[PDB]
């Protein structure tokens, strides 16, 4: 029910995802999930607050996938264009 270890599976070996602050600007933190084994979403922070998301992907060789995103809470923002898409799911 938790999630079981997935050594070099047909994914990417192993994700990195680092966050911080970007408000109280403090420092970062380091997930890794090999691949989308699950829903997995870091929370426990506050609305009016944004935080630092990014996901690098490693392989065997190291340095592989580099994705920046903005993160936040109970608020609405995420500032991206993360909705000018027709259909949905």
């Amino acid at each position: 029910m938790r999630g079981s270890n997935a050594p070099q599976p047909s994914h990417i070996s192993k994700y990195i995802l680092r966050w911080r602050p970007k408000n109280s600007v403090g420092r970062w933190k380091e997930a890794t999930i090999p691949g989308h084994l699950n829903s997995y979403t870091i929370k426990g922070l506050k609305p009016g607050v944004v935080y630092e998301g990014q996901l690098i992907s490693i392989q065997q060789y190291g340095h592989q996938e580099v994705t920046r995103f903005d993160f936040t809470t109970t608020s609405t923002s995420t500032p991206g264009s993360r909705s000018h898409h027709h259909h949905h799911h």
